[PDB]
Formats: structure tokens, sequence, C-alpha cells
């Protein structure tokens, strides 16, 4: 990012359940219910293209829920918590516009803007929807990495990246997938640089 520009680019960031409920450790279920079986927002995380980011920028606006009251609804289904303890969501909001929203207040100017750019978001990029499209259905099965991504792309005509996690018995499995949007939050663009990690070939897509 040059000049007075605060940052380059988001990554906006889904995360499957299955696949933070089968792993070495437990998750819970937030105070209103087991989710709904779809990806849910992990953030929308403001990124410079050198791979380095901006985070905890502004500790003198601690979150607020009385600002995104309307949202909260949307909110409750579209971005859950599973971490424990369980909770009503509002420990993961607080730390993801402390860590992250906080350092987009060039482009989004407040918390309601944020939290309802990253609502948006989800609504127009349903990923369960294309996957189940080209038969990827969370049921347990190993799936090619090239064809979820290529399902993707065909769909959304912008190549995510796929970050994997491992279960409990070791295997490789779908976790979160980034799409990135540009540095006025404006449309889906080419990622200018991709987080690190690995996959391998094969990987489960776990029920939940």
């Amino acid at each position: 990012a040059s000049g007075s520009k605060d940052f380059d680019f988001f990554y906006f960031v889904q995360q499957w359940p299955g696949s933070y409920c089968d792993t070495k450790q437990s998750c819970c279920y937030p105070t209103t219910g087991k989710p709904a079986a779809d990806f849910g927002i992990h953030g929308l995380w403001p990124n410079n293209n050198d791979g380095t980011y901006p985070s905890n920028c502004d500790p003198n606006s601690p979150y607020d829920q009385s600002q995104i009251s309307d949202l909260i609804s949307s909110m409750q289904q579209n971005w859950p918590t599973l971490a424990c303890p369980s909770g009503s969501g509002s420990t993961f909001w607080s730390h993801e516009w402390e860590k992250h929203g906080t350092c987009a207040e060039s482009v989004l100017t407040n918390q309601h803007a944020y939290f309802k750019k990253a609502l948006d978001l989800k609504n127009q990029i349903d990923l369960l929807s294309i996957l189940q499209g080209a038969d990827i259905h969370p049921d347990g099965e190993s799936y090619d990495l090239v064809n979820i991504r290529n399902a993707i792309k065909s769909a959304i005509g912008y190549t995510p990246w796929i970050q994997c996690n491992v279960d409990q018995s070791g295997n490789s499995q779908l976790y979160q997938v980034y799409i990135c949007v540009d540095g006025s939050g404006s449309s889906l663009i080419e990622c200018p640089i991709f987080p690190g990690g690995k996959c391998g070939t094969s990987i489960e897509f776990p029920t939940f």
C-alpha cells in the first residue's frame, strides 16, 4: 500500500463448521443452537501486497454491539462461533473488529459498515450451492483439490484460495475458502498474493 492508502485489499474468508468440529479439540455450539450446515464467515481481513497485514489498528474504538443491533440476527445465522466456551458470538465478533475491522476504518468508516460489508459478501458468494452444483457435497468423500478450485473459479470468475487443516485421524480436509476483494471493498479481484499452507491433492469434506 503506498502513500496514504492504508492497505491493498481484503481477504474474505469462510469456514466449514464440520472441519472445525472433527479435530483433536472440542468445538462448542453457540447459545442459539447448532448452526445450519453451511459455510460461515470467519472474517474480512485487510491485507497488503507483500504478504503482511495491518492488525489492532485502533484501540480507542472498541467493539460496540449497540452499533450493529440491526445486523445481529443475520450475524447469528451467518457468522457463528464454534469455539469453546459456548457463547452468543460477541466474543468472536469483538475480536474480529478489534484485530482486523479497526484496520479498515479508512474504507469502511464505522463498525456497522464493516459488519454489513461482510454479510453482503456472504450473500453473493454461496459456496455450498456452488460446490453442490459441481456434485461436491459434505458427505465425507475425498475430492480432488483442483475440482473444488475450478468449481468456485468457474462460478465466481476469480480463483479462490483453499486452506486445509487436519481432522482427528490426521486426514487433510477442506477448512476455509478465501476470496479477495479490492482495497475499496467494492469488487472481487484476483488475489495479489496468497497465504501460505498445504492441502495436498485429495481432501475430505466432512459431514456436519
